[PDB]
């Protein structure tokens, strides 16, 4: 192994105290930068929460819960009466009714401002059995999944691109589908990716890899049973498909991004990337993209490897820095394999520290890397905005977000400074497909949106103060260290697998 590759292997399951301790000073924002990041993060998060005046309205609500000393159920019933009184057309009639004589239809709506289904479920299940549950799972998947899908076909998705592209957004299209089980499956995914590249490239129409749309692909879609595939067959069979797609993307001058999947496939994806970057037909072209996951202990070591690879292959790599989408499965997998540790962090704040440390490493080498900072977290965004320094230029970096999740944050970000935006570009990850391809992606979105550790979940909790929401992760880690006795202890509820 090379020096940078050997270091990656050594860090695979590095103990968490050691890994967090090493990243802390690399992630620490200088005090004036930290202060600017805090103010911007607070600002962004405030406008998020309080679009349509969510907090101010809630404030006026609780204020009247005090003056009259009433309960929540008491307040709602009062509003229903108040609403019915305001529907009396003439004020003299309304006042005379209040003075002399002294319904809940919209009580549910007012309640938003302030059991027997188990019987129906037990009854329905026993009668209809597994085929019923199977349809309900399919129906729920489609209904919850619609918000995350941009179109059923690439033509439909592309036809919708102008609205946000004219506001300064960019796109990366993903033909949904992954973990091909059979040779036919992987062949179908290959054809779907090829069709998409032709369509995206014609829409791009020469706009290039920065301003114009690109495509995102999953290696597991291009090789049957990728999860256990051996190096020899991957190089013989997957790599020609990856090369073919990348050459076609180059002909249209669109970016082609290799998504990151489960941690035990990191090594083989680096081998594929290494071979790809030295193809003569890709010489002098900078459209190859690659995702790295900051929740992995190997991430900073992968960056050192990628920096060396960009130098040796004489290109600028497009690198999407993410936290990671597979955390729940990674924990379970490691616990089942009984190894020495985890390949991912076990406290969410450590992943945040890793992301900031990695972001600094990426921003330091603008000749070698175009960083693409994927996040829906207002603090993460504000930190990167300050860490990138004075004198932004469009080709320095971009943000990225998922369709159906990013819009309210990035509406403050992409666009003109005169319109109150930050004037930084954001590329929207745009899934494309029908219900038959949606399941795995939707499940990962449910885990992301439903976790009480997720920014998108915490910002919707109006009982959590803004300052806690955008708290600096390095300071959070030091506070834990002072309380617990050392830096970087694992999550108390996630012991090592051999325990
Ligand atoms: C445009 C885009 C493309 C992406 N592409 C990929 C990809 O190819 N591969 C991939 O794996 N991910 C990818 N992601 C990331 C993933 O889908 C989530 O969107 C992302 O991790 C959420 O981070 P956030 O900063 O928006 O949220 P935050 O809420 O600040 O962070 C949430 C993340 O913290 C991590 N986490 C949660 N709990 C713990 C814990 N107890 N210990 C340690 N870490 C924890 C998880 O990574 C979780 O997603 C992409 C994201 C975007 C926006």
């Amino acid at each position: 192994q090379s020096v940078s590759r050997a270091a990656i292997t050594a860090a695979y399951r590095r103990p968490e105290t050691e890994a967090v301790s090493m990243l802390l000073e690399q992630a620490r924002l200088p005090q004036p930068v930290a202060e600017q990041a805090h103010k911007l993060a607070y600002q962004l998060a405030d406008k998020l929460r309080n679009q349509k005046n969510a907090s101010g309205r809630a404030g006026m609500v609780q204020g009247l819960l005090q003056e009259f000393s009433l309960s929540s159920q008491e307040g709602v019933a009062l509003m229903c009466l108040a609403e019915a009184l305001l529907r009396i057309p003439d004020k003299a009639t309304r006042d005379a009714l209040i003075r002399d004589k002294i319904l809940f239809v919209n009580a549910a709506t007012w309640g938003l401002l302030f059991a027997s289904l188990s019987r129906s479920l037990n009854r329905i299940i026993g009668k209809s059995g597994e085929p019923l549950i199977r349809k309900g799972v399919d129906m729920a998947m489609r209904l919850m999944g619609e918000q995350f899908v941009t179109g059923e076909t690439i033509a439909e998705a592309l036809a919708n691109a102008r609205k946000l592209e004219e506001k300064g957004f960019r796109y990366s299209y993903d033909m949904l589908g992954e973990a091909a089980l059979t040779a036919a499956d992987a062949q179908a995914y290959m054809v779907s990716y090829q069709q998409a590249i032709h369509a995206i490239g014609k829409a791009s129409n020469g706009r290039g890899i920065y301003e114009g749309p690109g495509i995102s692909i999953k290696l597991s879609a291009l090789h049957p049973r990728y999860s256990r595939a051996q190096y020899d067959r991957v190089m013989e069979e997957l790599y020609p498909r990856l090369k073919s797609l990348t050459l076609l993307a180059r002909q249209y001058d669109i970016g082609i991004n290799i998504d990151a999947e489960e941690s035990d496939r990191l090594e083989i994806s680096l081998d594929l990337l290494e071979k790809l970057c030295f193809e003569p037909e890709l010489a002098g072209w900078n459209g190859i993209g690659f995702v790295i996951q900051a929740y992995q202990k190997r991430c900073p070591l992968v960056i050192d490897y990628l920096i060396d690879l960009a130098t040796r292959s004489r290109r600028r790599l497009m690198i999407r820095l993410v936290k990671g989408a597979y955390w729940d499965s990674e924990i379970k997998r490691a616990q089942m394999d009984g190894l020495e540790g985890y390949p991912v962090y076990t406290r969410k704040v450590y992943t945040d520290v890793s992301y900031l440390a990695c972001a600094k490493k990426l921003l330091a080498v603008p000749n070698l890397i175009y960083p693409q900072f994927a996040t829906h977290n207002a603090h993460t965004l504000a930190a990167i905005y300050q860490l990138a320094g004075q004198n932004y230029y469009p080709g320095q970096y971009e943000f990225q977000c998922l369709h159906g999740m990013g819009e309210p944050l990035y509406e403050q970000v992409t666009g003109k400074v005169a319109d109150g935006k930050l004037n930084r570009p954001c590329r929207i990850y745009a899934p494309v497909g029908t219900h038959e391809t949606l399941l795995a992606y939707l499940v990962r979105r449910l885990l992301e949106n439903g976790a009480n550790t997720s920014f998108v979940n915490r910002i919707a909790d109006t009982s959590l103060p803004l300052d806690e929401l955008v708290a600096d992760p390095v300071t959070a880690v030091e506070k834990l260290a002072q309380q617990e006795g050392q830096t970087g202890l694992p999550h108390p509820k996630i012991p090592l697998p051999r325990d």
